[PDB]
């Protein structure tokens, strides 16, 4: 029996590792499965940091995935991170939780953590970039990374600020959310090649969507447009 914030979090992780996996010619289906053997997790981490890992070992024992792991978690350690609650053998022995926390750890460093805006970095900055983004729309009031993008109207005015000509701005009612959040996600998907990472339902339902899934799939829109 699982959580909403996990149905959330495992679809819009994974719809991001592809994102990335895409450019290195490959996808994973199930995350709780398709890192388990370290390769694909290796992949992930070359493409997003432009560089290169130690050669992976393919031979399919055990003791392999674990050696192909802890080199990508000692790729993940070099770039300054402070891996905790997490090991490689439970990550070869599938432990799907742990396996989550992990993505999050390299979205966060590879796809936040960098961001920089007015002296401000990381999450604080990515909010702030989407803020000045946003002024101008007076139906928006980005404050959080959570309640202010579950009626869809910020998604489609972060679009409308970069690229005015994809949304129809007025015709989007403030109490129409569902609506809105999939016009965003599909014209995100369509027109500016960022996958779709949530599900409308799961963010009006929710009194608090997931705040690590609309962070993932926000820093993208920040990539798309830099």
């Amino acid at each position: 029996p699982e959580f909403a914030w996990e149905k959330q979090q495992r679809k819009t992780f994974t719809a991001w590792c592809n994102s990335h996996l895409r450019k290195a010619g490959t996808q994973i289906e199930n995350i709780d499965e398709d890192f388990r053997d370290g390769l694909k997790l290796m992949l992930l981490l070359e493409v997003i940091s432009g560089e290169r890992l130690p050669k992976p070992e393919r031979g399919k024992m055990r003791v392999h995935k674990i050696n192909n792991v802890n080199k990508a978690l000692d790729f993940i350690a070099s770039k300054g991170v402070k891996l905790v609650s997490i090991g490689a053998e439970e990550i070869v022995d599938g432990n799907a939780k742990m396996t989550l926390g992990m993505i999050w750890t390299i979205i966060l460093r590879f796809a936040i953590q960098d961001i920089s805006v007015e002296e401000t970095s990381a999450k604080e900055g990515l909010l702030l970039w989407c803020q000045r983004k946003t002024a101008p729309y007076k139906n928006v009031n980005v404050q959080n990374f959570h309640i202010s993008w579950k009626d869809g109207l910020a998604f489609n005015a972060l679009i409308h600020r970069h690229r005015p000509e994809l949304i129809e701005y007025d015709k989007l009612r403030k109490d129409d959310p569902v609506t809105n959040l999939n016009n965003a996600f599909e014209v995100a998907e369509k027109y500016l090649d960022i996958p779709k990472m949530l599900d409308a339902e799961d963010i009006v339902n929710t009194a608090r969507p997931d705040e690590k899934a609309i962070m993932t799939y926000v820093s993208s829109f920040y990539h798309a447009f830099s």
